[PDB]
């Protein structure tokens, strides 16, 4: 247990020291390591709670048993006579960098998984390099260091969201008794993208400086893992060569789909496109559901666009059906059309004009499921109809990485592949939540775990979601479809209310906005999901997902007092079940 | 154990049956009582877990041991042949509306926790009376049903909150892409008020509307307690006279103090004044550092008034005084003045209100510093909020028997029960109690439940989370960390802490001002004590955390629960900056 522990430590580190935090002769050995600019994990033995068992189990690597020792790549270097020895004779340098590889740790993708880990592991004294590459778009776009939510995902489509909710601010402003008149406002889309795109370049510099001080190698090429320990690199001259390293993080992440149509790839655009887009899209059609579909749709409304979403089935599936069609009754009522039912067969009337930056034409032809044919012009047809990896260029099939029906990795509960070096985060980690903050801690516990003796691992359960409709959506938990599938509908209650935000009395809808708790009768009242549908949703929904890591109860939430006024209060105070047929409404 | 609480339950209850789910018996019961719109409370024996023993001990009452029995303040009515003997012999009626009472329930004070406390008991069958008067401010303001949040106080202060937050949404919006001019945009103070008051007047019309329809008695009346159960009255036309209650709720709340001060209630206002004047307050001076100080200057300023706050020692003393100086400090940089360490010594009249063309007077305010320098400037409006206090000498006589304490408020048990028996007191006048409306209306609610219908639950007062809507708001849940450190000891206490920009903040160009931290205790497995946060909307990224330190969390809990990505909220999540490292929280 302990001994298995120790040798898992010692076997993967890169550099470690073995101290107490009263010992004088350890002491000496950190100064002498920080003067050096040695940098390496430490484990005070005198803080843990089988610190005796640990120090008795290090003479099986050292024949010694005292602190401190000091360990480089898996080789017990020496106590404190010896560190100063080296250090005096100017041998210490050479001694740390001994390695039977070029890195400890190889990271393919420099997105927010990979830079995460990355840096993570490079403060434990692990020698890093992070490889980043952008295949360009169809088109041609491209962008710089940081993934896909820094440049093409979160960051700009909540940025774009806030310019669709400052035109309702607009309107509010006069009901509270500003004199300003909103019919006499337009919106500038290039305006828009110049600040949005100014950021996301702070950004990707940010990435950059980070990365140097922490002393990371970044290698702006094209990785592929031919072997184990074999990266091959391709240059931005096209330049091919092969770098080793002992630890290999796969965090390469996914692109968008295009369906398998005549002109969806010459004359059509994705969310990747969509973000440094030159010109405004104009009469725009969305064809897809999922939450990138319905965010991108939202916010074009609301900086003025005529904008129609083209739906398959159903919007937000797997997400709580209840809420997905009140979001979406809530943006047909303000302004954006749906074709329900209904799939795409492009053709090309215009060109984009590059000179006066404007869009240009198209004819797009489907059909309905009934079999009725829908025929309509568009300026700009945005795809959203999923994501992929491609792991075919990024991974050579005689490594034994192993991966499932989707083309994703498959991993243990502490990120290994199939081959035991060789880890995977984010998203093209099988069955994971696809998400930012998920990445980022799967990264850098693994960074833990390799470099510094860790055991936390990452929890993937309820992990709480927040989408940025026009009114958003937070969620954390199970939809109240899949409680009653997994438990039967006689074992599950549901509390619920409507309710209106005090910021929309003065401004002129009373029961639109709307939350319940889906809770689990037989194991008292355990609170399995929460739902809410209003303003500020992602803010209102983060507190409480601590709270359901817990274990939360309703009556954990009965006995928690509100803050007044706030639309967050109404979860303290629910009552209403579904089962009685009472109405929700205020 | 079971059969004190059988006998507490029966002697309270005005209307309370004793059943099961599965008794066809007491289905007909139930059936014939709601067709003779009879309210009452309801026991389902078949549900809770020493049912069985609670069978046994309702034959003390009635030598009976079956279901169902029907009780009436606290005497045995029958068992199902008995009761439908009644009914249709036209005698139900009158039995169930004996009482020795005019009413099962009298609620002085028709506020927060008050109108909640009377709807909640007549739910059960208690025949309520719901007791409110406003007295007139010295200027004369008044005002209709519902208590201080909803005349004066949380509803009209936050939604002038907004109208100051919607400033610097219109600055944003230019470098979102819209294509106003900030600069050319001026704010009507009239037209804000209107769109206030007209929603408080709704909500004025509601609560009488939800009376109604509860068959609650509302008078329009200010109500004394003489004795333990005679409340006088007294009419809008000054007609005196006394009704009965069995319990009595006092609910009566507080008004702003003014300073013992030449010129302060001659020629001042309050908060009581502020949210229905029909005139911008023009050149404003707020003397005092409270919440409503500081959230009435705030967005005072937000509407382009030139304003100063008067401070005598701290800002928001008994709050996190870190927290303090980073509220205050955002204000002055965002265009509120301060007059530090000073108190006012009087107030002249130079030009009297105009009523007539909708103008505010003029006003020389004189004062000094704890150095002994001098204060003398002009204002046009001179606000006061230092401090509220109730006036029980009004409500309460000496005679009855009921406790107060130094500072006036109701010295009360853990089940809100005043030294008179049947006697009890929620809300603000409740003393030691956090002063919140939400508090009070779970309070009065819980209480209305255990009196008429045999509840338990009570109120839990500790840890309440609350929020200042001051320009950058602060949301707090549990101790400062002044506090915590004097609680525990400093090397027992452990901070963790950053700043944060939101997104929101980025493309509308502060990089450091918005601010969070947990105050932790080390040996408890680092026990989260207190949370803190300033950024903008504060109250909604408190809230939900406040279940979770009712629940107990540590550290380990807020950091092996995910972020919600982009938010302010999710930094919660990741904090690992400690104090006691040095280390800058800059982001
Ligand atoms: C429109 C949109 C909106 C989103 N909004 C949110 C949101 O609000 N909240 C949220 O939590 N998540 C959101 N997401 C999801 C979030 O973007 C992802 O979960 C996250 O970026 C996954 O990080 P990753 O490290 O797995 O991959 P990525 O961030 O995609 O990084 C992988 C990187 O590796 C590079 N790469 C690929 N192949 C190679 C190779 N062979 N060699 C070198 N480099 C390579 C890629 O070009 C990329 O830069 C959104 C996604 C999209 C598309
Ligand atoms: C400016 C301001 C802002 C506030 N903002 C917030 C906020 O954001 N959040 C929050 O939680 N709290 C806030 N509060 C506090 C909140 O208003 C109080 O905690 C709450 O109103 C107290 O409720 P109560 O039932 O005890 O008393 P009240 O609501 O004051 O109700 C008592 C009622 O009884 C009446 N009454 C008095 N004497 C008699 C009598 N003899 N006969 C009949 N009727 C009588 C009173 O006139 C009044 O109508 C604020 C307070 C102020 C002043
Ligand atoms: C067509 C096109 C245009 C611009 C860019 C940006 C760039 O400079 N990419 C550098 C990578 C490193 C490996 C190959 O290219 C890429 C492709
Ligand atoms: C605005 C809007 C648009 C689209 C939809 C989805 C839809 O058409 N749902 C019906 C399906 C058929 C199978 C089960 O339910 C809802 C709401
Ligand atoms: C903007 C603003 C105004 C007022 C104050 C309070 C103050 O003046 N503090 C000085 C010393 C420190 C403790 C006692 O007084 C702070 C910030």
């Amino acid at each position: 247990g302990t001994s298995q522990w120790l040798r898992k430590t010692v076997d993967s580190a890169a550099v470690i020291l073995f101290s107490k935090t009263t010992c004088p002769y350890c002491k000496k050995v950190k100064d002498v390591l920080a003067e050096a600019k040695i940098k390496h994990a430490t484990i005070e033995l005198d803080q843990l709670s089988n610190g005796s068992a640990i120090q008795k189990c290090l003479a099986s690597f050292s024949k010694i048993e005292t602190v401190p020792q000091m360990f480089v790549r898996g080789k017990f270097i020496g106590d404190s006579q010896t560190v100063l020895k080296y250090y005096s004779n100017d041998e210490l340098a050479g001694i740390v960098n001994e390695s039977k590889y070029d890195y400890d740790l190889i990271v393919i993708g420099g997105g927010s998984g990979g830079l995460a880990a990355g840096k993570e592991a490079a403060k434990y004294g692990a020698k890093t390099a992070v490889l980043d590459y952008v295949e360009p778009t169809p088109i041609g776009t491209t962008w710089g260091l940081g993934g896909t939510c820094v440049n093409v995902g979160c960051i700009p489509k909540k940025l774009m969201h806030q310019a669709g909710l400052l035109s309702h601010a607009l309107e509010d402003a006069e009901h509270f008794g500003w004199s300003l008149d909103r019919s006499k406002i337009s919106h500038n889309w290039s305006t828009m993208v110049e600040g949005v795109q100014s950021h996301i370049g702070s950004l990707n510099w940010g990435y950059k400086v980070a990365l140097r001080d922490n002393q990371v190698t970044y290698l702006n090429a094209k990785g592929r893992l031919i072997s184990p320990h074999e990266v091959q690199i391709t240059d931005k001259n096209q330049k091919v060569s092969t770098i080793t390293g002992n630890k290999i993080i796969l965090a390469t992440g996914e692109r968008p789909k295009y369906p398998e149509i005549p002109g969806a790839v010459e004359y059509g655009i994705t969310s990747d496109d969509l973000f440094s887009l030159p010109y405004f899209p104009g009469k725009t059609l969305v064809i897809g559901a999922s939450y990138v579909a319905l965010e991108c749709a939202g916010f074009l409304a609301s900086l003025g666009g005529d904008v129609t979403v083209m739906v398959r089935s159903i919007l937000l599936r797997g997400f709580d059906q209840q809420m997905a069609e009140k979001v979406g009754d809530y943006m047909e009522n303000h302004g954006v059309k749906f074709a329900k039912l209904c799939v795409p067969d492009i053709k090309q009337l215009k060109v984009v004009d590059t000179e006066n930056n404007k869009p240009g034409l198209l004819l797009v032809k489907g059909h309905y499921t009934d079999g009725k044919k829908f025929e309509e012009e568009f300026e700009t047809v945005i795809f959203a109809v999923g994501r992929e990896p491609q792991l075919s260029k990024v991974l050579c099939e005689t490594v034994g990485v192993k991966l499932d029906k989707n083309g994703r990795v498959v991993c243990t509960d502490d990120e290994q592949t199939t081959v035991s070096n060789v880890y995977a985060i984010g998203d093209i980690n099988a069955g994971k939540p696809q998400l930012t903050p998920v990445a980022i801690q799967a990264g850098r516990y693994l960074a833990r775990r390799l470099f510094a003796g860790a055991t936390e691992l990452t929890d993937y359960s309820n992990v709480a979601t927040t989408v940025f409709t026009p009114l958003e959506y937070g969620a954390c938990g199970l939809s109240e479809e899949d409680a009653i599938e997994k438990y039967g509908d006689k074992d599950i209650e549901v509390y619920h209310s409507n309710f209106k935000p005090l910021e929309w009395t003065v401004a002129h809808e009373d029961n639109v906005c709307y939350m319940k708790l889906v809770c689990r009768k037989s194991d008292n009242m355990r609170v399995l999901g929460l739902h809410v549908l209003g303003p500020n949703a992602g803010e209102i929904t983060q507190g409480y997902a601590v709270a359901i890591k817990m274990g939360a109860t309703k009556a954990d939430f009965d006995r928690t007092i509100g803050i007044h006024p706030t639309c967050s209060e109404t979860f303290t105070t629910l009552h209403v079940t579904k089962k009685s047929g009472v109405s929700p409404i205020v």
